């Protein structure tokens, strides 16, 4: 759609912070098309990952981060609030202790902070969505 | 780059046919991007798939059909020619037998027939690359 994917963009948090995301997948839900959510240490995207995000519709949600090039534990969640064929509204807010991820107003995920937040200095989306909207709060 | 992805393109297949692809991924490889070609029954993109041909780029490739809807034996394999940041050309022949693909000149998957080649009407071409070329020698 109108903004590019893969999308980067420099960006600041801290308690309080949200990150709104609006988008579309580009493939039904039985083709598995992913979403991608990354927030990143450098504006360079092997730069390591403080929240990763990546929705396989249909299937699962995997969150993670990527620490000095590796990655830590994984955590899986089955829920699975995207619906096939539409507009999704995804919302990250940077609570004291977590990551809240809103799907469409209703709370979907959430991961505890392994980095602070403060680290992040760049936001990715990728994978397989068109992209009408995103915007960090400051 | 120069062709839209997700690449769709109608297509007949039989024996002697080759299906060209050039392209470079989005990402470097530690972000795992995918490439994924798909050989449908049909135009439209949930359609069966004769034969499904997955990278996950520095991780592994999985191959399988999807039959009346649902996904069959997957085949994996850890083979891995692609090389970090770099334009790939990948051909995809159709043998007697099997599919036959080769990443830059080598042989480095095959495929048996499940279906028939002649089964195949579209071939999609999509996720984390982009693209510059695609043919089928008719």
């Amino acid at each position: 759609s109108l903004l590019p994917v893969p999308y980067t963009e420099a960006a600041s948090l801290s308690t309080g912070s949200t990150v709104t995301i609006k988008g579309r997948p580009l493939a039904c839900f039985l083709n598995d098309p992913y979403l991608q959510v990354d927030f990143h240490t450098e504006m360079k995207e092997e730069s390591d990952i403080v929240f990763h995000f990546q929705v396989c519709f249909g299937r699962r949600v995997v969150m993670n981060s990527r620490e000095y090039g590796a990655w830590k534990q994984q955590v899986e969640s089955k829920n699975m609030p995207f619906q096939d064929g539409q507009e999704f509204e995804l919302s990250i807010s940077v609570l004291p202790d977590k990551y809240q991820v809103m799907v469409n107003g209703q709370s979907s995920y959430t991961f505890d902070h392994r980095i602070k937040p403060e680290a992040v200095k760049m936001v990715q989306v990728w994978r397989d969505i068109s992209l009408t909207k995103f915007n960090v709060s400051y």
